[PDB]
C-alpha cells in the first residue's frame, strides 16, 4: 500500500509531473499492454466498478492517455507521444471500415427499431417493435457521410485487451460490452458479451435473446460510445495544438488535430433522442428535423449492423448527465479554425451545442453550489408523461440520477470535478461572463467541503445526496432555493483529488487573466490537494501513487444473482454455465486464479470488507495533469511536504 513521498521540498511541479509521467510510461510498471501499448483500466486485474475486470481498456483510459502526452509535450518539447497515443487509439479502439460491414446500408429515415427500457433486469429481453412505433429521422447522417464516408469515427467504450473473457481468437484484443438491461443493472448484474456476435458462444442465438427479443436472430456487430471520453480527447488535442504552436512545433500534431476534428463532428450523434423523438413530446412523436436534438452529450450513441446480409441501425440517447457535458470541447469545434468540422453543418450545430450545455450546468446548480444530475426526454425509458410538478429544461424532465440508480449515477462526487474542470477551461479561454456566477458558486461550495488536516492528510467529498428540483429553466438562473446537495461521506480518492486540483488551478489562472485580481485561495488549494495526494499515497515500489480502499461492495462477487430468463441456457468460452441462479463469479470463473481472489474471498467468509491497493490508469493521469497545470500557469510554485 501507500507510504510517504521522500520528495525534497522545492521540487517544481514540472519535475513532479515528469517523475509521475516516467512511472506511468515505464514498461516494467505494467500500465499498458505489452504487445500493443493499450492502456489498461488498472495494473490490478481484480477490480469491479464501471468495467468489471482490470485488464479491459476503456475509451476513457485512452482519452487520459492522450491528455498525458499533451501535457508531456508542453513541458518537454517532445510531441511524438501524442501521435503514438492517437495511433494506438485508431489501431484498436475505433472500429475501422472492416469492423462496421455494410454501415453504408444505414437509413436516415428509419434509423432504428424502437424498444422499451424497463426498471429491472428481470423484464429483459426487451421486445423490438416494428409494429406500432414510428421512429424519427436522422438529420445529421447525410452531411457526416458527405464529408467522411459511410463509417462512424467514434471510440467503442470497452475492449478486452488480452481476451480474458475468451470471446476472441487466441489472445487478441476483442470488443465486448456489458450493460444492456436498464437502470437497475449495475456492474454486478451484467452478462459480458462480444460486440461482434458470431454465435460462437453463449446460447443458440449467442447472447442476443438475453437482451433484445426479435422475431428472428442473425449474426451482427454493435458498438457504443461514451462521449465524455471523446470530449476529453479533443479537449486534450486543443491543448496539444496550442502548446505545440507556442514552441513552433505545430506540424508534430497537425494530423492528430485533423482526426480530433473529425471525431468532434461525429459526437453530434450524441446530441439526439434515442429514437429521434421530438424533444419535450412526452410521447413517441417522431421528429423530422433538428426537433429531436437536445444538443447535450447524452449517455451514449450506439450503432450496428448485420454480419451476413447488409443492414444497419443507429441510436442516440434520451438521457443526459451533467457529468458528461464538455462545453469546452463544444467550443473548440464550434469556433477554432484548426478544429473546424469538414461537414457543412457541424460548426453551426456545435455553436448551438456548447451554449446549450453551458445553460444545462446553470439550470442544474443546487442552492449550495454542486451540480445536480440531469434530464431525460424519455421518462422511465418509455417516453411516458412526466409526473405532475416536474421541472423541465427545454422540454426535458429533471432526473437526479440519469440512467442508473444502483448506485444513483449522481452520488459520485467525481463528476463534479471532471465536469466543472471543462467549464473552467472554457472560462480560461473565453472570459465568458455569463458563466462567472456558476463557476464562483461551485468553487465556494467545493472550498467549503475540502478538509485539510494539520497532519498533512486531506479528505474530499465522496458521496452526495440530493433532494428537491431545480426551478424550470427560463433562460436565467433562479438560485434553485429548493434544490439541495448534502455530502454524506468523504475519502481520499486520488483521481478525483487530481481532477479537482486541476479545476481549482485552472479557475485561478482564469481569474488572473480576466478579473481584477488572482484568486489566491483557489490556487493554494490546488497546490494543497496535489501536495497531499502525492505525499500521502506515494508508491515506494516506483509505480506512482497508490490507493488504499475498503471495498465492502466486493461481497457481491459471491452474493449477487445475475438474472437469466427461465429456460435460457448457454456457456462462456471456458465452460462456465450461463443459467438461472448464477452469481457474478459463476460466469467469471477465471477470477478464482487471480492473485487477489483468496484475499477477497477470505474477507467474504469472515464477513468483512477486503482492503485493496489500486493503481488505476486515470487516477495517475488526473494527478499528473494537475501537476502539469500548476507547472503551466504557476511556474514558480513548488512542492513542499504538507
Ligand atoms: O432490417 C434488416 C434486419 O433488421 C434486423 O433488426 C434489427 C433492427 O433493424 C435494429 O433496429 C436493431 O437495433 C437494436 C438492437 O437490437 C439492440 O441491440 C439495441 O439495444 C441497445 C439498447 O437500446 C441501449 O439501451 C444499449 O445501451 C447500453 C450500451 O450498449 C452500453 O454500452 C452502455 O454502457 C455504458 C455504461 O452505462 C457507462 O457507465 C460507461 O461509462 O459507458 C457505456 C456507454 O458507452 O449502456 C447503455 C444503456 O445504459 O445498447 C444496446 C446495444 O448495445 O437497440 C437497437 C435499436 O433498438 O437491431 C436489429 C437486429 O438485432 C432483423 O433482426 C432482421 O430480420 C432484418 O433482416
Amino acid at each position: 500500500g501507500p507510504t510517504k513521498a521522500p520528495t525534497k521540498d522545492g521540487t517544481s511541479y514540472k519535475d513532479l509531473f515528469l517523475e509521475l509521467y516516467g512511472k506511468i510510461k515505464d514498461p516494467k510498471n505494467g500500465y499498458f499492454s505489452p504487445d500493443e501499448g493499450i492502456p489498461y483500466h488498472s495494473i490490478e486485474t481484480l477490480i469491479v466498478e464501471a468495467p468489471d475486470y482490470g485488464h479491459v481498456t476503456t475509451s476513457e483510459a485512452f482519452s487520459y492517455y492522450v491528455w498525458l502526452e499533451a501535457m508531456y509535450g508542453n513541458l518537454t518539447g517532445n510531441w511524438s507521444g501524442v501521435e503514438t497515443a492517437w495511433k494506438v487509439m485508431e489501431d484498436w479502439i475505433i472500429p475501422d471500415s472492416t469492423e462496421q460491414p455494410g454501415m453504408s446500408s444505414y437509413n436516415p429515415n428509419s434509423p432504428a427499431t424502437y424498444a422499451d427500457e424497463y426498471e429491472d433486469p428481470s423484464y429483459y429481453p426487451s421486445e423490438l417493435k416494428f409494429d406500432t412505433v414510428r421512429v424519427g429521422s436522422d438529420p445529421v447522417h447525410n452531411d457526416l457521410v458527405s464529408a467522411y464516408g459511410p463509417n462512424m469515427y467514434l471510440m467503442h467504450w470497452l475492449m478486452d485487451v488480452d481476451n480474458w473473457y475468451g470471446f476472441g481468437t487466441g489472445t487478441r484484443a476483442t470488443f465486448i460490452n456489458t450493460f444492456q438491461r436498464g437502470e437497475q443493472e449495475s456492474t454486478w448484474e451484467t452478462i459480458p458479451h462480444p460486440s461482434i456476435e458470431e454465435f460462437k458462444y453463449g446460447g443458440p442465438n449467442g447472447f442476443l435473446d438475453l437482451f433484445t427479443k426479435d422475431r428472428s436472430y442473425a449474426k451482427q456487430w454493435r458498438y457504443t460510445n461514451a462521449p465524455d471520453a471523446e470530449g476529453r480527447a479533443i479537449q486534450a488535442v486543443y491543448w496539444a495544438n496550442k502548446w505545440a504552436k507556442e514552441q513552433g512545433k505545430g506540424s508534430a500534431v497537425a494530423s492528430v488535430v485533423s482526426k480530433a476534428a473529425k471525431m468532434g463532428d461525429f459526437l453530434r450523434n450524441d446530441m439526439f433522442d434515442k429514437y429521434f423523438m421530438k424533444i419535450g413530446a412526452q410521447d413517441k412523436t417522431p421528429a423530422t428535423g433538428y426537433d429531436s436534438a437536445h444538443y447535450l452529450m447524452a449517455w451514449y450513441t450506439a450503432w450496428g449492423g448485420g454480419i451476413g446480409a447488409s443492414w444497419a441501425w443507429k441510436i442516440g440517447c434520451s438521457h443526459a448527465h451533467f457529468g458528461y457535458q464538455n462545453p469546452f470541447q463544444g467550443w473548440v469545434s464550434a469556433t477554432q479554425s484548426d478544429f473546424a468540422p469538414k461537414s457543412s453543418n457541424g460548426k453551426r450545430d456545435w455553436t448551438t451545442s456548447y451554449k446549450r450545455q453551458l445553460e444545462f450546468y446553470q439550470w442544474l446548480q443546487s442552492a449550495e453550489g454542486g451540480i445536480a444530475g440531469g434530464a431525460t426526454n424519455s421518462w422511465n425509458g418509455r417516453y411516458e408523461k412526466y409526473p405532475a410538478g416536474t421541472s423541465t429544461f427545454y422540454g426535458m424532465a429533471y432526473v437526479p440520477h440519469p440512467v442508473y440508480a444502483d448506485p444513483g449515477s449522481n452520488q459520485w462526487f467525481g463528476f463534479q470535478a471532471w465536469s466543472m474542470q471543462r467549464v473552467m477551461e472554457y472560462y480560461l479561454e473565453t472570459g465568458d461572463s455569463s458563466v462567472k456566477n456558476l463557476i464562483k458558486k461551485w468553487v465556494d461550495w467545493v472550498m467549503s467541503e475540502i478538509k485539510l488536516y494539520d497532519d498533512g492528510t486531506f479528505a474530499i467529498p465522496s458521496d452526495l445526496e440530493w433532494s428537491g428540483q431545480p426551478d424550470t429553466w427560463t433562460g436565467t438562473y433562479t438560485g434553485n432555493p429548493n434544490l439541495h446537495v448534502r455530502v454524506t461521506s468523504y475519502g481520499t480518492d486520488l483521481g478525483v483529488a487530481g481532477s479537482l486540483a486541476n479545476a481549482l488551478a485552472t479557475y485561478a489562472a482564469a481569474t488572473e487573466r480576466w478579473e481584477g485580481k488572482l484568486d489566491t485561495k483557489a490556487r493554494d488549494m490546488a497546490a494543497e490537494l496535489v501536495n497531499r495526494a502525492w505525499y500521502n499515497f506515494y508508491c515506494s515500489e516506483g509505480k506512482g501513487v497508490v490507493t488504499e480502499e475498503a471495498r465492502a461492495d466486493y461481497k457481491r462477487f459471491f452474493e449477487q444473482e445475475v438474472y437469466v430468463p427461465a429456460g435460457w441456457s448457454g456457456t462462456m468460452p471456458n465452460g462456465d454455465k450461463i443459467q438461472p441462479g448464477i452469481k457474478f463469479i459463476d460466469i467469471r470463473t477465471k477470477y478464482r486464479q487471480d492473485p487477489y481472489y483468496d484475499i477477497v474471498y477470505q474477507a467474504y467468509l469472515r464477513g468483512e470488507a477486503p482492503v485493496l491497493n489500486y493503481h488505476r490508469f486515470w487516477h495517475e493521469v488526473d494527478l499528473a495533469v494537475a501537476m502539469g497545470v500548476l507547472a503551466t500557469y504557476f511556474p514558480d510554485m513548488t512542492y513542499k511536504v504538507p
